[PDB]
């Protein structure tokens, strides 16, 4: 871990300057995260993540974002799913879910430009990030709004071929495989106390 | 021809349905091609699968009755709100979750407090009528489950490229004999219905 990545607020920093160079970030919790700045993920990425991930890839806004989209909580942090109103088929490949994380986070996106349900899965961060929740969906925001872009990313489950989850050896194996960064929400929890 | 390969249309439903009480899986074309698998057959390993070269947003077709039974409202205002088991999980997104998820669901029995809301595990509520009423393979496969003899419920997912891209006929046609599945089109079956 200190190791491959070094020390925390090195993997800290390690993994903003990844996000700004468009490589990815595994972030870890038992889980492990691929996480990308969603104004720049690629198709490409995209595709990796349904390969390797769950596949069931999240976009992780803010709540005013949601209000801003419309979007009511699934139940009384999953929202309501969403699509591409413009721009998409079938709303599954890689290049229609791409579609539908930039429809939502466009500057000035309005409710109608999403249908609903759809196959990009909102999860709106807790105000505060990860020193109010210690969840993945919290430390994306962080980790976008600390390396300079609008707080929205995507993140997705780090899955073995034969379906367990990844454990931090994979994860980091999986990392170094893509040039990734890697970094924990502890971590992130430490250097935003220290830079308070 | 490489569907011919797989018998005349009534041969295809036949061999789909022969398939699946064997408990292997089927690929239901409409290009968009749906690995399905009967939810009371359904292992650990053929989720796996799903989560590997599908799109990893594994659904589970049921019916009416049975969305009721679970008293899981639609989603929006046909996904229903999204299901992970009560128990016997933990994360929900392993492949081995996914499937105590569905067994969960499917239960002679299931009550609604047998499942927590939100989950990982996306209901699809099929269309009284299966395909006379609606060519989609949500419908495809209640009618296929049905068929073959089982309780009308079971699971899909769409099958991708590594790439992202959405297998093509011709892909769909190679993953199918790769694994031992058998392949049938919509049309063939509301042809087969209809028929019948
Ligand atoms: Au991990
Ligand atoms: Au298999």
């Amino acid at each position: 871990l200190l190791s491959s990545f070094g020390t925390p607020f090195e993997r800290v920093e390690n993994a903003l300057a990844a996000l700004r160079e468009g490589r990815g970030v595994m972030v870890l919790d038992n889980e492990g995260d691929m996480i990308f700045p969603a104004e720049t993920m690629t198709v490409e990425q995209m595709a990796l993540t349904i390969r390797h991930g769950s596949g069931i890839v999240c976009l992780c806004i803010t709540e005013d974002r949601r209000k801003q989209l419309d979007l009511p909580m699934m139940v009384e942090g999953f929202t309501v799913t969403i699509e591409a109103a413009e721009g998409v088929t079938t709303g599954v490949s890689a290049a229609d879910r791409i579609t539908t994380v930039r429809a939502a986070i466009a500057d000035g996106a309005k409710p109608s430009d999403l249908n609903r349900p759809g196959h990009v899965f909102p999860l709106r961060a807790q105000a505060g990030g990860v020193l109010t929740r210690g969840g993945h969906t919290e430390a994306t925001i962080d980790l976008m709004t600390l390396a300079g872009f609008k707080p929205a990313g995507v993140l997705c489950e780090l899955t073995n071929d034969d379906g367990t989850m990844a454990r931090a050896p994979e994860c980091i194996e999986f990392a170094n495989k893509h040039n990734m960064a890697l970094v924990t929400i502890e971590d992130l929890v430490a250097y935003r106390q220290a830079h308070e």
